[PDB]
């Protein structure tokens, strides 16, 4: 559906992202494409300031934001062992973030949604035929963690395209249409769970926790940048922004809203700001529609209740397996080097309490 | 509109709010309607504690549920604050129905602008118009609190603003259709209506007394988020923080900012205030942000008339925010300097409005 930038094949992800920028931005593209070699070894501070006026289409500006976002995270965090962004990169990065109405920091819509290519376009969207555009460090497992995340967004697209059928069937008092629409969403959410199983085959817990997780960290409520980060020449004062979480996906928040599932309440709302404007306009168009919960309860129909519940159950399954992934990839590795669980459990609890029975 | 519950006459306010609940809720209605007498005699907190737990299942329409929230909200503020000289636990037999009724209406369990302004008025004679002389409130806290004046004058500003809100589709349609003469008239009509809202502000001086406001009424509008939380017995085992009433709970304040492209620590506060607004009204301010920028449209065009009409709106907003500040001065600053960061926030918002002028 065109106005909201939801793709029929990949949903919220960006279809066929640009891989190359105009020559004018070669200095950017060289740094971003060589980050593994370049981190172990100043070029950002010796970098001239480029105008953003030569980024003319949407995909170019998304790729440019991805390039500048990966550069910024690597400059701030370095080698990842232990506060001011140079004017000549921050001014174009903040200008390009302002234009696209996103915060000047690496966000899920950059390094997942806009950070993939097909290897051969004549074949389908599977891990074996897919790759990422940018990494941080050799062995960071960027490829696996980004692509498996993206394959979940694609699986979710199968359900999102069913979403006009739900509201049309409510308007037209069509009980049999709405039931099939809910079961199809439920079935697609159940197939998304099977993708989650793929993380184990492409992402290594240690590599994730001690390498990749430092470069997705932001600077809002971070003790290393207690006052935040200074974007030299744009604000004289340092500014806080969060870094990447699963909460920046629209997938997670989208089906809460649809199914009428209502401190963590605060966090998912702010995460929407870190989403593309079209996608936030979509989640709002959703909240303006009649409650699927009020509709299914008001009918007294037990078939409809089971289908609504089929959706809610598929979400609880996902949130449990999510939780189990956090156990393998954060809790256990943290107990090996010499409040995230509370947030996830609370969100899971609110979902489970939304069953009808 | 329709889906957003914006009325052509009163805008964001609730039209013709219910005044009476079903008999089943007489025990509630007695306390709320007699809060002045029951606080002054020391019988308020006893009447709340001798209260059986009532099901909310007999509140069947919207207006009934809005009135019940107002009744329970006024009771809660009086129970928490007492004689204004407090209670850390709200008794289960009122908190459970109040929290249940808040969940249904998707509002926080505390008295909010949509309760004691938007849903808390009646006409004296319906055959005559909406003026202070023909209007009254449903609930007060204390004899002499000047609740009537402060609530109704607050609401009369919301009503003046409604005249402009219904123009808001004309603005977006006229941009889409490249109709330059239509869009100009739409801004001037909004500006003129924003200018009439300023004339309502003048009425506060005739119906609200500064001392009465600061030392009485302001105690019963105090919340418990960042207040030097409250336990809702039987609903949460843990105490919960929620803010009390501010002018920020109006949609009026944010609505014309969004239209005009006015970008409003304080960015966070106006954003959090939206939760204390009705869900339909939160969907409207959000549906607004999804529309094209009126600022970017007027600027790309070389037409100076359009700039002056956009500025006419922005200027009318700056006028209101200056006079706002002067009202804050009379009703807080001076009485506080007589007893033995809101000013920073208000000036900042004025600066952001003023800095959005085109000239
Ligand atoms: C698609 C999402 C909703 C579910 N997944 C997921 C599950 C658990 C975790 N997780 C592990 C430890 C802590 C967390 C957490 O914080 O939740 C993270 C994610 N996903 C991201 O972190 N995505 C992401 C965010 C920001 C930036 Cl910048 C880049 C990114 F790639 C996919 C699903 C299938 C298995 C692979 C991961
Ligand atoms: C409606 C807004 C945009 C402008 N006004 C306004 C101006 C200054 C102040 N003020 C004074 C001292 C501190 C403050 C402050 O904190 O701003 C308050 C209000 N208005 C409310 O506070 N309304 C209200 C809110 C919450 C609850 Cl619960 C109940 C209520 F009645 C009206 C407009 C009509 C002329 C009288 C004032």
């Amino acid at each position: 559906s065109k106005e909201y930038h939801i793709d029929e094949e990949v949903g919220f992800a960006l279809p066929n992202p640009q891989e190359n920028l105009p020559d004018f931005y070669n200095d950017w593209m060289f740094i971003a494409k060589h980050l593994p070699d370049l981190i172990e070894s100043e070029r950002v501070e010796k970098l001239n300031m480029l105008s953003i006026d030569h980024l003319t289409d949407h995909k170019s500006q998304r790729l440019a934001r991805l390039v500048l976002g990966c550069i910024t995270m690597a400059y701030v965090w370095g080698k990842g062992h232990g506060k001011v962004l140079p004017r000549n990169i921050a001014v174009p990065y903040c200008q390009l973030s302002k234009k696209l109405e996103l915060p000047p920091i690496l966000v899920y819509a950059d390094c997942v949604l806009a950070n993939w290519k097909k290897k051969d376009p004549n074949k389908p969207l599977t891990y074996e035929n897919m790759d990422v555009l940018f990494s941080f460090r050799d062995g960071d497992c960027s490829k696996g963690f980004f692509l498996v995340s993206l394959l979940v967004e694609i699986a979710a697209a199968s359900a999102i395209k069913v979403i006009p059928t739900v509201f049309k069937a409510m308007q037209m008092q069509e009980r049999d249409t709405l039931l099939k629409a809910l079961l199809e969403i439920a079935s697609c959410l159940e197939k998304a769970l099977q993708v989650f199983h793929q993380i184990h085959d492409h992402v290594n817990p240690k590599a994730f926790f001690s390498v990749l997780r430092i470069y997705l960290s932001g600077w809002k409520g971070n003790p290393q940048l207690s006052d935040g980060l200074v974007y030299e020449g744009f604000w004289e004062d340092p500014k806080e922004f969060a870094g990447g979480s699963a909460g920046q996906s629209s997938v997670f928040q989208c089906f809460d809203v649809l199914l009428g599932i209502q401190h963590a309440a605060q966090f998912l709302q702010d995460m929407r700001r870190y989403m593309p404007p079209a996608h936030r306009n979509f989640l709002c168009s959703l909240e303006s529609n009649p409650s699927v919960r009020e509709f299914v309860l008001s009918k007294g129909d037990a078939g409809l209740r089971e289908a609504y519940d089929a959706c809610v159950k598929a979400l609880v399954s996902l949130r449990s397996y999510h939780l189990q992934i956090v156990t393998k990839y954060i809790l256990i590795p943290a107990s090996q080097q010499p409040d995230l669980m509370n947030f996830l459990k609370t969100v899971r609890s609110t979902t489970e309490k939304s069953l009808l029975k």
